[PDB]
């Protein structure tokens, strides 16, 4: 069981955001402790991504690049398991110390794109998702959305995604044809949902530019040079439907 010996093994473990849950919930201090866990997470991703197997095959650009389009689906995912697991999803658990109730749902403003995330979230319950079906299901978002142009090596990003799919299929099949359905099509359904949010990031990032307050370092570089090239339509999701 090689496969998934290392995905469970590179997993990342806890992330706080640092929040300070004894300050009042406005609006500002909610999302620079969202953004802050961003950052945070961020660090993990790199270091998840640089060890799955398979992954240092693709040009170091490509590496960079998949990593960068595919943030968001990956950490909004990973937060519905959270969720899930953690309190059975009528609440966010962003981290341990940023849980959303629905006071703060409302007063982070983004009230509409947390019911969705809510909804995923639940999604892990209605259709009885395993750990290792969660795992591999993960490591595909990372292989799921692209340049329209084509990375550096396209080729070598086709076979490597081939085989994440093959190895989805394997840990269904260890009736199935159902499964695979229902799987692929909650993996399409968090490309909209990432969508939302990453025009949310980028929304929030001109107002807080206009009135002069800074997001972390990568997140604002992020935000600013990569995800305008998704709203814009230049990188698109991989669907499978
Ligand atoms: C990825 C994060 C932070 C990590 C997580 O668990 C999911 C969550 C989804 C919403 C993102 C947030 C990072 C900061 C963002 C991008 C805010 O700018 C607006 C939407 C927030």
């Amino acid at each position: 069981p090689i496969f998934l010996n290392v995905l469970e093994a590179i997993e990342p473990g806890v992330v706080c955001a640092g929040h300070d849950n004894n300050q009042p919930d406005s609006f500002a201090a909610l999302h620079s402790s969202l953004n802050e866990l961003g950052e945070r997470q961020l660090v993990h991703v790199v270091k998840w991504a640089k060890a799955l197997p398979g992954f240092r095959n693709l040009h170091v650009d490509d590496q960079m690049a998949v990593i960068q389009y595919s943030w968001m689906g990956l950490m909004v995912f990973a937060m519905g398991w959270r969720s899930f697991t953690n309190v059975n999803s009528r609440m966010l658990y962003f981290a341990p110390d940023l849980v959303f109730n629905e006071y703060r749902m409302h007063k982070s403003r983004m009230y509409s794109q947390c019911v969705r995330m809510r909804h995923l979230s639940q999604e892990f319950g209605w259709l009885q998702i395993t750990p290792q079906e969660f795992l591999c299901m993960k490591a595909l978002l990372l292989f799921s959305i692209i340049p329209v142009d084509g990375l550096k090596n396209q080729k070598f990003f086709d076979e490597l995604r081939m085989n994440y799919i093959k190895e989805l299929d394997r840990i269904i099949a260890c009736s199935c044809s159902r499964r695979f359905y229902q799987l692929t099509k909650l993996l399409d359904s968090v490309q909209p949902i990432a969508r939302e949010l990453y025009q949310l990031a980028f929304d929030l990032l001109i107002k807080s530019h206009m009135v002069s307050v800074d997001f972390p370092e990568m997140m604002a570089e992020i935000i600013s040079v990569q995800v305008p090239k998704i709203l814009s339509g230049k990188v698109k999701p991989i669907y499978f439907h």
